[PDB]
């Protein structure tokens, strides 16, 4: 289902995210891309995969970015872009999700 933290909070079902209480919009290329990562944990997939995944059918197929768009994305999860937690990027691979952490 959804998808809460400790203080963030997001949710596909209903497209809203936010930490401590700060409302953030989740447009569908967003959403959708961190989705997709929020739809394999711990899969690590090149950046077109990203994108791709991301375009499916919704209003996906134009707003290609995902290294601006994951940095954002990166940033909303963790204030620092810099030390994540549940966003470990791979430029050998592209993006992977591992909550909590275990191994990249």
């Amino acid at each position: 289902a959804v998808i809460a933290f400790g203080k963030f909070k997001l949710n596909l079902g209903t497209r809203e995210m936010f930490r401590e209480d700060e409302p953030m919009p989740l447009t569908s290329g967003e959403f959708a891309v961190l989705k997709a990562l929020v739809s394999h944990p711990r899969e690590p997939l090149s950046r077109d995969k990203l994108m791709n995944l991301a375009r499916g059918r919704e209003y996906s197929a134009m707003e290609r970015s995902i290294d601006v768009q994951i940095s954002r994305l990166r940033r909303m999860v963790e204030e620092d872009p810099a030390h994540p937690r549940y966003i470990q990027t791979v430029w050998g691979l592209g993006y992977v999700f591992v909550p909590d952490g275990s191994k990249a």
